[PDB]
């Protein structure tokens, strides 16, 4: 039945040069989930440093927001990780179809979107390569951000300004950065610097200034404010962007705070016996939980969910 662990490949449902994605079946749940195959020997050393930050990243992230993982499968020529599968697919496909976002929908999302990347920020996670691909949706249209492996027709118009000015390019204030330019892009449907060219492009991004559509709010554009200031030591953090004013219409008595992870339940009596019962050995579930594996067991554990 399975073609790795316990799941059916079923489909290919994205393609990078070094990583394919596969929609996959849990067979003892019988749940969809995401495949990503990653052939490691085809990677050279950046490649896969890349990719143990990755398994590293993965393993630490527990958002409603973010693409949870389930497993890892390691063998010496493969990796996979199992994770999550939005079934809304791409939040760029959405917009082509229907248009820029009314600001209301764009701030359901975008609430989500800054309480996934400031959750990062808190475990000292920055993406720093956030662009339209990162971006899906779930069955009920949450926002999942997806892919912290890097896998150059997306990355050029999400580069903060320092890219093309020889500073250095780490921090969170890059992230925030690229939130703006995704702000822009939900309630505009377009971006606010592009060029024919990555000279044109860069003088644009340089200046920093885009262009207000006219149907825009006043109180949006004090947000994008917040987010496309060049100066990288002077950006906010989404800490602070989380009080502003736009974020927060019609959410009066529940305004945007840092996400508070909820804690573990590793003891779970009833998923844990019903294992049991399937031929697993407590001492062996708790172990997994606890070790936090990401191991055969564990996945089992969490798609029982
Ligand atoms: C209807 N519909 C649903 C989907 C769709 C596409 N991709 C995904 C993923 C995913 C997890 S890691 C990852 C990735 O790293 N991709 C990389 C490899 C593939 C190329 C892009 C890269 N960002 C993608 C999860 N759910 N999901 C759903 C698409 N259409």
């Amino acid at each position: 039945q399975p073609h790795i662990g316990n799941y059916r490949l079923l489909k290919t449902i994205g393609k990078g040069n070094f990583a394919k994605v596969k929609l996959a079946r849990h067979i003892l749940t019988g749940k969809e989930v995401a495949v990503k195959i990653i052939d490691k020997t085809q990677l050279n050393s950046s490649s896969l440093q890349k990719l143990f930050r990755e398994v590293r990243i993965m393993k630490v992230l527990n958002h409603p927001n973010i693409v949870k993982l389930f497993e890892v499968i390691e063998t010496e020529k493969t990796l996979y990780l199992v994770m999550e599968y939005a079934s809304g697919g791409e939040v760029f496909d959405y917009l082509v179809a229907h248009g820029r976002m009314k600001e209301k929908e764009a701030r359901a999302k975008f609430r989500q979107i800054v309480s996934a990347v400031q959750y990062c920020h808190q475990k000292f996670i920055v993406h720093r390569d956030l662009k339209a691909e990162n971006l899906l949706l779930d069955a009920d249209m949450n926002i999942k951000i997806a892919d912290f492996g890097f896998s150059f027709c997306g990355s050029p118009p999400y580069a903060a300004p320092e890219l093309f000015q020889g500073k250095k390019y780490d921090g969170p204030e890059v992230d925030v950065w690229s939130l703006g330019v995704i702000l822009y892009t939900l309630v505009s449907g377009s971006l606010p610097f592009d060029g024919q060219n990555l000279k044109e492009l860069r003088e644009r991004v340089l200046r920093g200034k885009y262009r207000i559509p006219f149907y825009m709010s006043t109180d949006c554009e004090n947000l994008l404010k917040k987010f496309l200031i060049l100066n990288p030591s002077k950006r906010g953090t989404l800490e602070q962007i989380m009080k502003d004013r736009w974020m927060n219409v019609g959410h009066e008595d529940d305004e945007l705070k840092p996400y508070v992870e909820p804690l573990p339940d590793y003891k779970d009596p009833r998923r844990t016996e019903l294992m049991v019962s399937m031929g697993y050995t407590r001492e062996e579930i708790q172990d997994s939980l606890v070790g936090q594996r990401y191991n055969e067991v564990m996945a089992t554990y969490l798609l029982l969910g």
